[PDB]
């Protein structure tokens, strides 16, 4: 399903992410720090992570430093590479 919850308050995409099954379960809300922000949130075991999206100058998104044109295509990037440097963790779609 979609991973896109508009403004879901923080608390509650904790409810939700914290049913899942699978680290790694996420969604992408509209966060409540600065206008125009997103925020990543991810499940990690008993704890659900969340992760500020920014833009840079040039409108690109970006958790760390490698930059995306998109939301969709730093989604894409994280099926595949992990949001934990120390274990594997994909991001997988809510179930």
């Amino acid at each position: 399903g979609s991973w896109f919850f508009g403004k879901i308050p923080r608390a509650k995409a904790e409810e939700m992410l914290s049913k899942q099954r699978h680290d790694g379960a996420f969604l992408i809300r509209e966060s409540e720090s600065a206008p125009g922000d997103f925020s990543l949130s991810v499940k990690f075991g008993n704890d659900v992570q969340h992760f500020k999206v920014l833009r840079d100058g040039a409108g690109k998104y970006f958790l760390w430093v490698v930059k995306f044109n998109s939301l969709n295509e730093l989604v894409d990037y994280h099926r595949s590479t992990s949001v934990s440097r120390n274990q594997q963790i994909f991001l997988r779609d809510i179930e």
